[PDB]
């Protein structure tokens, strides 16, 4: 249940609904992988899904038009949340978008099947901990949800 399909063949920007900020891949300066207030839009903002297969039917990795990185997500090692190379190579770059209800309609969470984790965005730590991730079976929190724009 509760499958999120996000549009293929056409990029987008990934907007938390906590921060208001959308997540970014740059090979430049650090840190690579963080957010950014949605009102400024810039190139590493930009992704395209890629549509999984098999056991990750239904899944899609999340990458960067502007380094061509997939987003991971893991327990371990650190850091828990980047980017890494290809297009989808390894278990941890397979999410299921999680539609949310009620007052989540519109957005989903970024659950990443393999490691049981979903991605935060959020402004109440600091910025090393701001764009990381969280057990997937566990609280939901309004700061795992995500919304696509197309601006
Ligand atoms: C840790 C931290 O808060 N760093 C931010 C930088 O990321 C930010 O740099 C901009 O980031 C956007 C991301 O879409 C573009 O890459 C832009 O070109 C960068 O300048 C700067 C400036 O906003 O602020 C902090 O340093
Ligand atoms: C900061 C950074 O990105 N370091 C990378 C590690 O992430 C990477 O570890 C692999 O990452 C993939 C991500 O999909 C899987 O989690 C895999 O199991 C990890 O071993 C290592 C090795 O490629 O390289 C850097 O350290
Ligand atoms: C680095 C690290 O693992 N820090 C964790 C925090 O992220 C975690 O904070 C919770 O995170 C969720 C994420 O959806 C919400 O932001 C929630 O409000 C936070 O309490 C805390 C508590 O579990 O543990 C570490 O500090």
């Amino acid at each position: 249940s509760n499958e999120y399909n996000p549009p293929l063949g056409i990029a987008f920007r990934l907007c938390g609904l906590a921060s208001d900020r959308v997540l970014f891949s740059r090979v430049s300066p650090s840190p690579e992988v963080f957010h950014h207030p949605k009102s400024e839009v810039y190139p590493d903002q930009w992704f395209v899904a890629i549509p999984g297969s098999g056991q990750n039917a239904g899944c899609y990795a999340i990458k960067s038009k502007n380094t061509g990185k997939v987003l991971f997500s893991r327990m371990s090692p650190d850091p828990r949340v980047g980017h890494i190379d290809g297009d989808g190579k390894y278990p941890d770059n397979w999410f299921k978008f999680e539609a949310g209800s009620g007052k989540y309609a519109g957005y989903f969470r970024l659950r990443a099947v393999a490691s049981d984790t979903v991605l935060v965005s959020r402004t109440s730590t600091g910025t090393d901990t701001q764009v990381i991730n969280y057990p997937a079976t566990s609280a939901k929190y309004d700061d795992q949800y995500f919304t696509i724009l197309f601006d």
